[PDB]
């Protein structure tokens, strides 16, 4: 339903300000790959560490999803 996954502080993960609820907000490589973000403001980056996103709709909207957390 929502991705476990996490990762450090020198991990790659992806901010979407299309798709964010808020700026914290992050998706890891994965979820981003297997989604929809063309014409998106999106950013590979480090974003402190962080827990995945992709399937909470309180923080990504449902359009953001990957194929496996729709
Ligand atoms: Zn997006
Ligand atoms: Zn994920
Ligand atoms: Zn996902």
């Amino acid at each position: 339903a929502v991705c476990g996954s996490v990762w450090g502080q020198n991990d790659l993960a992806y901010r979407c300000r299309t798709c964010e609820h808020d700026p914290t907000c992050a998706i890891c490589v994965p979820c981003f790959q297997n989604g929809n973000h063309k014409d998106h403001d999106y950013s590979i980056m480090y974003t402190g560490g962080g827990c995945c996103d992709c399937g909470d709709t309180t923080a990504w909207k449902r359009e953001g999803f990957c194929s496996r957390h729709k």
